[PDB]
Order: structure tokens, then sequence, then C-alpha cells
């Protein structure tokens, strides 16, 4: 028979789960989503069907003041409301802001229980603001560091990256939702792939080689049309500043090209050849390929990158 892959997505933390209403208001379909916290009023405004408080009896039903020793022990006190939300997961995303008290503690053991629970583990961690001081850089890469130990792939946003993509105007929210795309956009790639059959056809466990105890990770999107598409939506894909880790270096790549039947064999070559010049090194592609007619002129290209 068939194989139908379950994607959850897991919010830890305050802008973890910020990322998850925002995700689910985006509209998202077949991802599960898992919100934990120790904040029971940010969790009680949750719009996600799965809900975990953590650590009530250390915090009362407080957030963890700054301490990720508590997020951490919150954490792991449920354990079992942990495993038994996530059983079933063959993939699973934990997002979360490092540099507080809960994301900083609690995402780690999140994403080891996920692990150890069988599914592939994705990290999408933030690291915060210059402005926040260096105490919370400081903790926040000891989170990065615990994070980078517990999951198959981890995904840096260093908040810093904002303030290069925003004018003296744009509003936090707005500045916030553009971060919340690389998540996004990732798992929606993935489902996308999962759910089509590709004339060259990429499947879940593909995506497994490719992201299995991996470390650094790029998950990308681009989309273009007309003129040199493939080209431009190669380059996209590859190319956000808001990443730590960009696509130089990748010694392991899945491309998969998305397009109508008009996608051309030779305008797939010169996108292959945009994400391994990019990368400047002698990369593994897993190539695939899906013809959607319902797309005219438009090609997208989805990119995950890894083995730095
Ligand atoms: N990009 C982004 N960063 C956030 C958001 N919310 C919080 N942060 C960052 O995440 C860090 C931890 O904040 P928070 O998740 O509320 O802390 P915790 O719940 O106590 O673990 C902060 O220091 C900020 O750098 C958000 O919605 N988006
Ligand atoms: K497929």
């Amino acid at each position: 028979g068939s194989h139908m892959a379950t994607l959850k997505v897991i919010g830890v933390g305050g802008g973890g789960n910020n990322a998850v209403n925002r995700m689910i208001d985006h509209g998202m379909n077949n991802v599960e989503f898992i919100a934990i916290n120790t904040d029971g009023q940010a969790l009680n405004l949750s719009k996600a069907e799965s809900k975990i408080q953590i650590g009530e009896k250390l915090t009362r039903g407080l957030g963890a003041g700054a301490n990720p020793e508590i997020g951490k022990k919150a954490a792991e006190e449920s354990r079992e409301q942990i495993e038994d939300a996530i059983q079933g997961a063959d993939m699973v995303f934990v997002t979360s802001g490092m540099g507080g008290g809960t994301g900083t503690g609690a995402a780690p053991v999140v994403a080891k229980i996920a692990k150890e629970m069988g599914a592939l583990t994705v990290g999408v961690v933030t690291r915060p603001f210059s402005f926040e001081g260096r105490k919370r850089q400081t903790q926040a890469a000891a989170g990065v560091e615990a994070m980078k130990a517990a999951v198959d792939t981890l995904i840096v946003i260093p908040n810093d990256r904002l303030l290069d993509i925003v004018d003296k105007s744009t509003p936090m929210m707005e500045a916030f939702k553009e971060a919340d795309n690389v998540l996004r956009q990732g798992v929606q790639g993935i489902s996308d792939l999962i759910a089509v059959s590709g004339e060259v056809n990429l499947d879940f466990a593909d995506v497994k080689t490719i992201m299995s105890n991996q470390g650094s990770a790029l998950m990308g999107i681009g989309v273009s049309s007309g003129e040199n598409r493939a080209v431009e939506a190669a380059k996209k894909a590859i190319s956000s500043p808001l990443l730590e880790t960009s696509i130089v270096g990748a010694q392991g790549v899945l491309m998969n090209i998305t397009g109508g039947e008009s996608l051309s064999l030779f305008e797939a070559q010169e996108a292959a050849d945009i994400v391994q010049d990019a990368a400047d090194e002698d990369v593994n592609m897993i190539f695939g390929t899906v013809i959607n007619p319902e797309l005219q002129d438009e090609i997208v290209v989805t990119v995950i990158a890894t083995g730095f």
C-alpha cells in the first residue's frame, strides 16, 4: 500500500506559539499543530488543536522568567504528555525563540522526545536581537547548541537579520511574518512533495535521507515566470537574507522542480547548476520533477540543503 506521512509542527514558548498561531491563521492543511508553554495565559489564546501546559507546579502558570533550567525541567516532567501528543508523527518541526526560559530549555527536550519517538525532527529557531543584550544572546547560544544535539536538522534565524529587510516604518508583526515564512514554506514544500506523484518522484524517504542526522540545514522555495524563470526561481529558493546557514558549503541537496507541460529539460539543468554553483561543492543531489498542468508559465523550485 501507499505511505501517508504525518507532519506535525510544535511551538515551544512564546515566540514558537506565536509562529504556530500565525501559521494557523495563514492556513495550512494536513499539518497538525501542538502548542507547548509554561505561560497559561498565552496558551489559552493558542489556536492549536493540541495544547500542553508544562511546569505548572514550577511556575504556577506563569512563564519561566528567563530561566532555561525551569523550561528544561518543565518539559522533562511532562515527557509522557509530550510523547502522547507526538505519537504517530513521521516528521516533527519544533519552532522556538531562543534566549528566554521556556524555549531555550524546553525546545531541546521536545526535540529529543520527538526523535526518540521515531520522528524526523527539524528545529527552526531564532536568536535574539542584539538590542536584547549579551546575556540573552549567550543563553540563546546554549539553547541553539542543545537544539543541534537533539534534532536531525536545525535552521537558525538570527532576529538581527530582520533589521536587514525592514524600512524605518515596517510593523514589527510584518517583520515577524517574514521570519515565519521560513518554517511555513519549508513545511508546505515537504507536504506538497509528499502529496503529489512526480514525473521524477521524490518521497518522504528521500526527505529522510537528506535530513537525518545532518546538523545545519536550508529549506527554501522559489517561484518565477517568464524569461529565465528556472534560474530566477532557483536563486530565490537558496537566497534568504534571514538565515544563519546559507547554501554555501552544502554537500547534499534535495531539489524538486514543479511546472506545467512546458517544463524543459534545459531549464531543469539550469536550475540544478545554479544550486551546485552556489554551494561551491560537489553536491549529492536528489532531483525531482512534477508536472502540474494547472500551472501555465509558472515554475516552482524547492530546495532542502544539508551536509554542511
Ligand atoms: N522572530 C520572532 N522572535 C520572537 C518572537 N517572540 C519572541 N521572540 C524572540 O524569542 C526570544 C524568546 O522569547 P519567548 O519565546 O517569548 O521566551 P520564552 O517563552 O520565555 O521561552 C525573545 O528574546 C525574542 O528574541 C516572534 O514572534 N518572532
Ligand atoms: K511525491
